[PDB]
């Protein structure tokens, strides 16, 4: 997957497993959510293209969101969209499958850097807008969470299991966006 | 309500109704959510003390969260807890009742400033820790959202209405925390 460097950034994040413990406590994530996020993995695995299609459509129908993938001339950069899509697809699986350990934290730092002006547009060597305003990363917790639900409700698992999968996904999405604030936030205020 | 200055800050926020339109779009909030957040108001009104008790208990059982209300000596500042509780109670009602207009935005800027080192501890004239790390404002989207649900499910409204109220509350909580990032985020990156 071009540009996907999970587990091989060779850069230790500015947050560690104690930070992660305290953040999991604040978002109410426990060993129960680890179980159910993993169960979500098998449910979502074969639906990733339809999830991606849904999320492409939401972004594509909103000029002020599609903006973040545009070339200077205001048109979508199709190379950029396609390359990011492959890494986004993998992130769906990673969120369910990966242990949230230091390597995971090190990639969460990398993902935040790539939304921020620090590293945006470098992974794919594209010319596009410099920064994704942080307000929209927070806002996206809702669509990224909520639009997962109908996919979770498909694979013939019990509705009770679906709800536990869904709550685990809400917590995990929130946890990640909290970490991705790091490069955006004034030093010492995170 | 001591320290509550909604509609009378006399300070225009650095975000306006166009910013709010675009943020509502990103969080999927529409006129339908305005209807259902308002309906939540009547449901939650008479339960605010029990909601507050629940949320006091969550914070109080976690030393690293109770930390934000502590005096220098590490003990909770009881004056500070009590005064903030009254403003938090009012915020529950405001979220349901208030029109999200410029006055509302101007108070969202104020609330963000009060979590941030810019204004924390000034409203109540207390000595406490300087800043609430932004990572925890994001993380709290989950408990502030999720722990509302059982309260919404009480007042004998239909479960379908409860779900719409709950989704409106999730969106509104997310929208607000996105705005409260403003004083935390490096200038030009919000
Ligand atoms: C809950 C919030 C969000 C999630 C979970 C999310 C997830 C992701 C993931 C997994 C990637 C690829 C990371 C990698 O390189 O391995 C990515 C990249 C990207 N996302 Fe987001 N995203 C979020 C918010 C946003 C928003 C609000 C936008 C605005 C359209 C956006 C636009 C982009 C762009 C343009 C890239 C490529 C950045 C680069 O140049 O490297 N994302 N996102
Ligand atoms: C979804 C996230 C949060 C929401 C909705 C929320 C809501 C509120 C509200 C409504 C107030 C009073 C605002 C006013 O002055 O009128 C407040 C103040 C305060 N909150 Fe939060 N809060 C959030 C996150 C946090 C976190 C993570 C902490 C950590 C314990 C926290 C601790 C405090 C403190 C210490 C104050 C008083 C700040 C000051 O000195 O003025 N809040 N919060």
């Amino acid at each position: 997957i071009p540009g996907y460097t999970y587990g091989e950034t060779e850069n230790r994040a500015p947050f560690n497993l104690e930070d992660l413990k305290l953040l999991k406590e604040a978002v109410m994530f426990t060993a129960e959510d680890e179980e159910y996020i993993q169960k979500a993995g098998e449910v979502l695995e074969d639906q990733v293209e339809e999830i991606l299609d849904t999320w492409a459509g939401f972004v594509g129908s909103h000029p002020h969101l599609l903006y973040y993938f545009t070339s200077p001339d205001g048109t979508p950069n199709e190379k950029y969209l396609a390359a990011v899509r492959k890494r986004f697809s993998r992130w769906i699986l990673d969120t369910s499958n990966r242990s949230y350990d230091q390597a995971w934290l090190d990639y969460q730092y990398e993902i935040g850097l790539r939304h921020h002006r620090t590293k945006k547009n470098q992974t794919d060597n594209v010319e596009s807008v410099p920064n994704i305003g942080y307000r929209y990363l927070v806002a996206f917790i809702y669509p990224i969470t909520a639009t997962m639900k109908p996919f979770l409700a498909r694979k013939g698992h019990t509705p009770e299991e679906v709800e536990k999968m869904y709550q685990a996904w809400f917590k995990a999405t929130t946890l990640q966006v909290a970490l991705w604030s790091y490069p955006y936030v004034k030093y010492g205020d995170f």
